[PDB]
């Protein structure tokens, strides 16, 4: 006696595909990997309850490929099934709300996606892949789940895993709209004279080796091919941020120079990010945790400044 | 009695840190993970032929974040350990020269990499981590491994893994200096009228859904928000080299009508890719196998051609 139920697979949660399963045959057998809210069901046969449910399968067709590229913005064939992981995860966090933005209680070494998230929430930027904008917008309603699996999921990274907030930023901001942004940068070496730079989009909001906006625009001292100290500094930003990154050190926020930091504790092996926001006073963000100061000095690796049009004074 | 060996640390493999190690404790006791070319050493103790040697370590102080930054250009804590894991591999893999280009014999499922890398080697691009310059250079010499084990690192993949060629020039593109780059797209709807785009940088180069570069600038159709078809169409382009990528399909390569292809054979879950180059006749490049042919006609997923400026007469 044959059994059977109808299901839907997709690749974006929006397309769905009408199947016809046997109920003696795994999922797997029938569809490749497959996964039903993030769990895996590839070793499982349908049952009852399944009927009428939606199981992401891998593309595994040119319909399905074009729904994956066209929602993701990726072909990377492991993404799926790493996205999926990270989400059976993910969807078991909670997303407190703390001072008005979403963040994430802490979790499987989580903090740096607290601090990227909260960060998110401070900047303007817009993302490209469907697939981000639409679970970011959830995000920011409170349901953060998909935009965190997706996070990992891009970023290549596994829950439990350390990461990197500066890293992490520059993947979101690759999928970003940052066409806009222009940074022109002058290198003065005394024995070799003066070389302008022009950088776009990401390379245009991002600088790693100090986290002072003020110092990036007096200038900084860099090696050069002669063997002298030169110094860089900035002559023109068009951007509606730019963030300052640097190893960790201490370093002091006052409130209203900045629009919010990331400050890091540990070493290269473990570790643990808090968020700092400078609103009415100096608020420390770290997942569920909220406390307030006048002042805070701490080890910062990550500072984000509010942008729009600068052109030097320097001649 | 305490035995001690002077070695060197680095991050770049130039900048050495001198040390004074202790025979008695592991390397990793000293320096936390440690590589000798790649080897794993963290576990081992130092040997009499250790002395004078340079060992890769993770970027554990200011000075080896801003040299290992500076050199690679990611801030990712496991790159170093996934790139030592790589070469480890990379270094025992045959770079044979085929039709004068470095090309790699099959192991480990690296089909995907041999056909970027003579891609590679066919198109105008410049990289800019100094780390991606350095080994591209020694790569186009015939020294490929340090090249191979840094894709394998940026595009996060193990060696043995299943990767998809486009996936991984989006990768390799994101490093590189295409800030020039610029496409102009109009997007025609018989219900919505006209809109144009301008994309810049990777996206200027990469376009998914048709081969065809001829079929590009006269429209290939795409879906509309309000449901019908819409037409979309190259207007402007300014490049030296664009790249056309398309689900595996049944595609006819024609000599002088493009630069190179990669063609697929297999399915989602495994495969083989090839490269067919077109130069006094259309040679198809299998790792270290070479065939010919006249005509070609096969499963193929992304074509490359030449450009410098492009400007259509479609009003
Ligand atoms: C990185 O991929 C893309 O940028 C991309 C792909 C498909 C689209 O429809 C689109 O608007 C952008
Ligand atoms: C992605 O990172 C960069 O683009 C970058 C970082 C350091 C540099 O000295 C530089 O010229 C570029
Ligand atoms: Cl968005
Ligand atoms: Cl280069
Ligand atoms: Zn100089
Ligand atoms: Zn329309």
């Amino acid at each position: 006696e044959v059994r059977t139920i109808k299901v839907f697979t997709t690749v974006d949660n929006i397309n769905l595909h009408t199947q016809v399963v046997d109920m003696s045959m795994t999922y797997g057998q029938q569809f490749g990997p497959t996964y039903l809210d993030g769990a895996d069901v590839t070793k499982i046969k349908p049952h009852n309850s399944h009927e009428g449910k939606t199981f992401y399968v891998l593309p595994n067709d040119d319909t399905l490929r074009v729904e994956a590229f066209e929602y993701y913005h990726t072909t990377d064939p492991s993404f799926l099934g790493r996205y999926m992981s990270a989400l059976n995860h993910t969807k078991k966090w909670k997303y407190p709300q703390v001072n008005g933005l979403t963040s994430i209680k802490w979790a499987d070494n989580n903090c740096y996606l607290a601090t990227a998230l909260l960060t998110l929430q401070q900047i303007e930027l817009k993302f490209n892949p469907p697939a981000l904008q639409d679970a970011y917008y959830r995000a920011r309603a409170g349901e953060a789940a998909n935009f965190c699996a997706l996070i990992l999921a891009y970023c290549n990274k596994t829950v439990g895993e350390l990461g990197d907030v500066r890293e992490t930023m520059s993947y979101l901001f690759q999928h970003a709209n940052l066409d806009s942004c222009k940074r022109v940068l002058n290198v003065v070496c005394k024995t070799c004279g003066q070389q302008q730079t022009t950088l776009k989009g990401v390379e245009a909001v991002m600088y790693m080796g100090t986290l002072s906006y003020e110092q990036f625009k007096k200038g900084v001292q860099i090696p050069c091919t002669c063997g002298k100290q030169a110094t860089k500094y900035l002559v023109q930003q068009e951007s509606p941020f730019v963030m300052m990154s640097a190893p960790p050190a201490q370093y002091e926020l006052k409130h209203g120079t900045f629009t919010c930091a990331s400050e890091y504790t540990g070493n290269y092996q473990c570790g643990h990010y808090k968020h700092i926001t400078s609103k009415e006073t100096l608020y420390c963000i770290d997942g569920a945790l909220l406390t307030k100061s006048s002042e805070y000095k701490g080890p910062i690796t990550d500072v984000f400044y509010k942008e729009n049009s600068y052109t030097t004074t320097i001649k």
